[PDB]
């Protein structure tokens, strides 16, 4: 009773109470929250690192893996087969590799060369060098991880201290060392902390396992947190294992009232002074040394060995944690004490043995009590997250100390259960080591890496390099030349059609005009009033009319009768009476014009297919339909492409506007060409607006090297298969179908929607590009991308939505770069043709995809700037539509009759 009582007094501060433990538990509860917070994380001592392991095993894991295990008391390499054969969950084989102090304390290169070598030897011996076994790495040190296959070493701890590793991705260093060998290939697909491996190993057996605990060389814990509490990981969806790195608790000085002189001593002479302070009161690397420091002070005070002090006793590290364990054994402890102390150079008495045993008890029990306190905090946190009165959970544990001390685990469990009386906790020893667990992570990581690889390979076909874009630019220029030249115009796919509009607005136009706008999303009839002079004005009125697909694809007589019926209506709607008014017809299809007011339809594009129209003058068609109605009369003065109307609308105010662009249902462009270059039109004086009909670029195969399997599909299922190829990679009518076809392929490969091709995904048109703009600028819940995808009819996961958003982006980005390259050809032709060093030019633009898409216009302007650097291009969106410009065209037309 005496001795122990006095020893209790001497080490009174090492013998913590339940009140103190509860205090410590509450301090740890607060550090966990700081760790997880985006505000305090940078200055949190308990790092709460995301591990990217979002579940314990589910039973679907299967494969043949290699697992490395570095950082604990032994460096191990294992080959782990999981459900690789029926009636054998797991099968394991292992090897320990001697890794002396000079490697652990030397250079990083030397360290990772050593790991690569042992891995080589391991594969060599088992002849598995060609099996392509995915590798998992258990690396028990704090790491910064943004994905499962990256591990940026934050700080060395425990016995390791190799230069050049802190701040480096150890996957990359390990890859580098293996490459240097040149002996074999190794696919490192996952890195995990040993706490995480333990949790996964135990989780494979028990589905209630939510915590991984190590009490070995060092100490740490991981547990399953809710994504909504993990501020540094995007998403509020589900759970993710957090590696607490609890050894660093108190590094800021918050446990200074618990720490003793002994703690301070061991810390000051360790490899990492002032770091991992909590761990230094708890783990196997330090307990023996704490005991030795206490025995030295006691000896010095003549409380032990009659003051005898040997140099062996004074040698740091000479009394290890194994000695503590031996000494605390029930029957042989005192005897072991005797032998152990006898070897210290002393001649310990029997009382000395009892005293030393008690010092070992106090040190090892304080450790157990401390870990109980911190684990209690994690258990309370889980209980709060689950929201129930009682907590049922399994803690998987590993570590030499916990496995070999004769009393520790018992005492730790007891105290833990006392401190968290609301929990029903099971402790499951991890008898197979971290490797089994690592393998389970590895299996999942490997499966996902294979899916990502295939998705990337598919999407890479849509990526266009700058050089590729410069080549598209070059080809567009080449086709422009072909269409403008007499010799080659007839077999040129980019027709370069004269519009018979020879100048931009001169400011004198004025009058009241009617105009039609046919071919885009909305058919419209307009009334436009233009007034010049002191303060010019334009006044416009319009009405949209529907054109059912049966009339768009019925007979020309029916289509024009419909147009005439809508004009009739609009005249009544506006109260237009009096003499026949001039009218400008914007008809957005390729026409061969012989004059402003004559235009023979060359082919239908987009969704129109009315019969007896192709090869007819559409002004004549309109004129005929007005005569059939025999009511109003009209003076059709002009037939105009929408590109050309758009340009004129923008050039009303901008003298630099000499280009028109449409990116809506279809895509096309127009620009002012010099008459000397327009060889299909007699005259070499002045300019002429040319309707490129650029949609058809590629119809001769010139873009076959960039069209993908999905482009081919869209064209093959289209109304005009083989035609308008360039347009089909850019415009509104087509991007949605490119996306849809990519989604279907990914769903069949099992990368999206659970492998379910929902009858509405199999339905063409459903990926409207209306929803393409919507999906491409979202929320963070992507809760937006969900209602879009569900309304139609599938059921996303947040992983799902993401993929859908990425696919959309790849398609729209390529569309805008393609569009850019064509525009880069047009402005550099204008520049180069006028002999200028730089060209300041405005492009009047319109179209629904251009107007509504969040990134199209930006990406496209950037491309133009990169591909034609000596041109400074301003893109001005029309507010008014083609109407103001069709009216201006009509005014000049009237004027030119006189
Ligand atoms: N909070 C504590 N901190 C340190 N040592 C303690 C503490 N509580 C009890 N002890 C010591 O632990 C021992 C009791 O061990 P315990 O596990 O409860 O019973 P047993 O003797 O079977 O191991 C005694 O040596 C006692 O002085
Ligand atoms: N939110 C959107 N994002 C991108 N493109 C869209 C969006 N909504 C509609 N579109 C596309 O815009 C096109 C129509 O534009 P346009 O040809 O100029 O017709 P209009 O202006 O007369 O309505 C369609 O092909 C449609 O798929
Ligand atoms: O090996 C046990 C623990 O040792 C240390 O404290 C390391 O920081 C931690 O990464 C590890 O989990
Ligand atoms: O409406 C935009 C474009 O769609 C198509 O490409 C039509 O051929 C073209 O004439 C029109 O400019």
């Amino acid at each position: 009773d005496d001795q122990v009582k006095k020893i209790d007094k001497y080490l009174y501060a090492m013998r913590l109470s339940d009140e103190t433990l509860i205090d410590i538990m509450t301090r740890f509860r607060k550090e966990m929250k700081n760790g997880l917070s985006r505000d305090f994380n940078p200055t949190a001592t308990v790092k709460m690192l995301p591990t990217f392991v979002r579940s314990i095993p589910d039973g679907s894991e299967k494969g043949d893996f290699i697992a490395l295990d570095l950082g604990g008391s032994s460096f191990r390499i294992l080959r782990v087969q999981v459900n690789h054969e029926k009636n054998q969950n797991v099968h394991m084989e292992s090897e320990v590799y001697d890794t002396p102090e000079n490697i652990v304390h030397g250079s990083g290169s030397q360290l990772f060369d050593h790991v690569a070598e042992c891995l080589g030897d391991f594969m060599e011996k088992r002849k598995i060098k060609d099996k392509k076994l995915p590798v998992g790495f258990t690396f028990s040190f704090p790491c910064q991880q943004s994905k499962i296959d990256e591990a940026i070493l934050i700080t060395w701890t425990k016995r390791f201290k190799a230069s050049g590793v802190e701040g480096a991705d150890v996957v990359k260093l390990l890859n580098k060392a293996i490459k240097k060998r040149g002996d074999y290939d190794a696919n490192i697909v996952a890195v995990v902390n040993d706490t995480v491996g333990t949790m996964m190993t135990c989780g494979y057996d028990d589905q209630h396992c939510e915590v991984g605990l190590i009490i070995g060389t060092g100490t740490n814990a991981c547990y399953m947190e809710e994504l909504r509490h993990i501020d540094l990981v995007e998403g509020d969806e589900g759970r993710m294992c957090i590696n607490t790195e609890w050894g660093a608790f108190g590094d800021d000085g918050s446990l200074e009232d618990i720490r003793t002189e002994f703690d301070r001593a061991i810390d000051a002479y360790s490899l990492n002074p002032g770091k991992q302070l909590f761990e230094k009161m708890v783990s196997g690397m330090y307990l023996g040394e704490l005991v030795r420091l206490i025995l030295v002070k006691m000896a010095k005070e003549g409380l032990l060995f009659e003051g005898r002090i040997t140099p062996e006793l004074l040698t740091r590290g000479k009394f290890n944690t194994s000695d503590v364990s031996a000494i605390e054994k029930n029957k042989e402890g005192l005897h072991n004490a005797k032998e152990i102390l006898t070897r210290l150079g002393v001649e310990p008495s029997d009382d000395d043995c009892v005293s030393v045993q008690h010092v070992c008890t106090i040190v090892s029990f304080r450790s157990a009590n401390l870990v109980a306190a911190t684990l209690g905090a994690i258990l309370n946190r889980l209980r709060d997250n689950k929201g129930t009165p009682r907590l049922r959970t399994t803690v998987g544990v590993d570590g030499s100390l916990y496995k070999t001390h004769p009393q520790y685990s018992r005492r730790f469990h007891k105290t833990l259960r006392r401190l968290v009386p609301d929990s029903d906790v099971r402790f499951l020893l991890s008898e197979s080591g971290s490797g089994k667990g690592a393998a389970m992570v590895t299996a999942v990581a490997y499966r996902l890496a294979e899916q990502h690889r295939q998705i990337e390979e598919t999407l890479a076909h849509f990526h266009l390099t700058k050089d590729m874009l410069l080549e598209v630019k070059k080809r567009m220029r080449a086709e422009m030349e072909l269409g403008l030249r007499k010799q080659t115009h007839n077999n040129a796919v980019v027709k370069m059609l004269p519009s018979f509009v020879r100048r931009t607005p001169d400011g004198t136009e004025n009058g009241d005009f009617l105009a039609l706008d046919l071919g885009g999303a909305n058919f419209r009839v307009l009334l436009v009033k233009i007034r010049s002079g002191k303060k010019r004005t334009v006044e416009m009125h319009n009405k949209i009319y529907a054109i059912p697909i049966e009339i768009m694809q019925g007979t020309g007589e029916e289509l024009f009768d419909h147009i005439v019926s809508c004009i009739s209506d609009f005249l009544d709607y506006m109260g237009i009476k009096g003499p026949r008014m001039p009218l400008g017809f914007t008809f957005s299809f390729p026409c061969q014009q012989t004059s402003l007011d004559a235009g023979i339809l060359i082919t239908w594009t987009k969704g129109f297919k009315a019969t007896d129209c192709v090869g007819h003058d559409v002004v004549t068609l309109l004129r005929d339909a007005i005569k059939r109605r025999e009511e109003f009369d009209l003076d059709v003065v002009a037939v105009v492409n929408d590109t050309v109307g758009t340009m004129m609308t923008c050039a009303y105010e901008e003298p630099t506007c000499e280009v028109g662009l449409i990116v809506g249902t279809g895509s096309n462009a127009c620009y002012m060409e010099e008459m000397k270059n327009v060889e299909m039109v007699e005259g070499d004086q002045g300019q002429m607006c040319i309707n490129m009909e650029w949609g058809a670029f590629g119809d001769n195969g010139c873009l076959d090297d960039i069209r993908t399997h999905y482009d081919r599909l869209v064209d093959e299922y289209s109304l005009n298969a083989g035609k308008q190829r360039y347009e089909k990679m850019i415009s509104g009518m087509y991007l949605g179908e490119i996306v849809r076809n990519i989604l279907i392929d990914f769903t069949k490969k099992g990368f999206l929607f659970r492998g379910q091709i929902s009858e509405t995904l199999k339905t063409r048109g459903i990926f409207e590009t209306k929803f393409l703009s919507q999906i491409e600028s979202d929320r963070l819940a992507l809760l937006q991308v969900r209602a879009i995808l569900q309304q139609l009819g599938l059921n996303s996961t947040c992983d799902d939505s993401i993929l859908v958003k990425t696919v959309c982006g790849v398609v729209s980005r390529r569309a805008a770069q393609l569009c850019g390259a064509g525009m880069a050809a047009v402005v550099d032709k204008i520049r180069e043709n006028r002999g200028l060093d730089r060209l300041n030019v405005t492009v009047g633009v319109d179209g629904t995809l251009y107007k509504l898409h969040p990134h199209f216009s930006r990406i496209m302007h950037q491309t133009v700037k990169e591909l034609s650097p000596k041109c400074n291009v301003s893109f001005l969106l029309s507010e008014d539509g083609s109407g103001k410009g069709a009216a201006l065209i009509t005014a000049v037309g009237v004027r030119l009759r006189t």
